[PDB]
């Protein structure tokens, strides 16, 4: 069923009747491990920024919007325009230290993310190497346990119904195994699905923190939600950090397995405290999920 408008333009609080309608690419707002900036395409105006962007950037909201890209990234807005795909760069000038920036756009808009900032080969090999598909899943598994140091990664296996199944998993030892598990389709939903098919990572860090609003929460340019969809940042459904919680989750991640363009499954981490994975291994992780898509396919056919 359609979306919903988001809650912020008077759409339905979502809930167990209507899971499917919540329209999460929208949300207006941002996980705080980093900070967002939006900027029209052509002039480099700021035109949102995440109210907690002072923590990651040194100055006020107040101060950046309205500003060029051309005055606060002197050195990226030329490769900025010529790059834009994301584009991806490291900023020294932090006393915090360095801040990974991640771009990407969305028709006229930029949307810029800042956050904190042998073993490929060995990863790309054994997943190439799986002989059968159990084996792939094995080896899929605890790679990105020992890649990620999540507590838990498993393999989440779609049915014709939309239920799942968890067909492998690498745990922590003496974790309860959630190996053979069963979940109905509600559990993820179908817009969660569809979604994942054009996105392939998704996280929470921390599912007890607050989302942070963008200001303003629309887009100048439309007077319309700010597309959200491939914001690693974006703030995550509240039923479903809601439902980590009452799993005893902290931080959780998802890598779509994606095979004859539909969602397959979900390669599923969780860890019991709050957790920031590294930008670098998110990278990693994506061209793993890219690799095992690739196999499974692989293997099916
Ligand atoms: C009425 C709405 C409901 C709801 C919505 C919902 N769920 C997701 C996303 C995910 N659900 C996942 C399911 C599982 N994770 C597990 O660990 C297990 C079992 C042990 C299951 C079945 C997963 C993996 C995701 C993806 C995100 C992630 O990796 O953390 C969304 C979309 C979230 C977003 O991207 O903003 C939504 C709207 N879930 C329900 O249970 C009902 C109440």
């Amino acid at each position: 069923l359609p979306f919903f408008p988001p809650l912020y333009l008077g759409g339905p609080e979502i809930t167990t009747e209507n899971c499917e309608r919540e329209p999460i690419h929208i949300p207006g707002s941002i996980q705080p491990h980093g900070a967002l900036l939006t900027a029209d395409g052509h002039s480099g105006e700021v035109l949102q920024v995440s109210l907690n962007a002072a923590t990651f950037l040194g100055q006020e909201p107040t101060v950046l919007r309205g500003q060029t890209l051309a005055a606060l990234l002197p050195e990226q807005w030329p490769a900025l325009q010529a790059a834009l795909l994301q584009y991806r760069a490291t900023l020294d000038w932090p006393a915090a230290g360095h801040l990974s920036l991640t771009v990407h756009r969305v028709a006229e808009l930029l949307i810029l993310e800042f956050e904190p900032t042998h073993a490929l080969r060995n990863a790309m090999f054994a997943l190439e190497s799986a002989p059968n598909l159990r084996a792939l899943a094995e080896v899929a598994t605890q790679t990105v346990r020992e890649l990620t140091g999540f507590d838990r990664v498993m393999l989440y296996k779609f049915a014709p119904d939309a239920t799942g199944e968890m067909i492998a998993e690498a745990r922590r030892e003496g974790m309860q195994a959630f190996l053979g598990h069963r979940f109905p389709a509600s559990h993820t939903p179908a817009q969660a699905r569809a979604l994942y098919t054009r996105h392939l990572l998704r996280l929470t860090a921390d599912t007890r923190a607050a989302a942070v609003p963008l200001d303003p929460v629309l887009n100048p340019q439309t007077n319309a939600p700010t597309p959200l969809g491939g914001a690693v940042l974006r703030a995550t459904s509240p039923m479903h950090m809601q439902y980590l919680r009452n799993m005893g989750v902290g931080s959780s991640l998802s890598v779509s397995v994606v095979v004859g363009g539909q969602l397959w499954g979900l390669i599923v981490c969780h860890h019991q405290t709050p957790y920031v994975l590294p930008p670098d291994l998110r990278t990693t992780l994506e061209y793993l999920g890219r690799k095992l898509s690739g196999q499974v396919q692989r293997k099916e056919a």
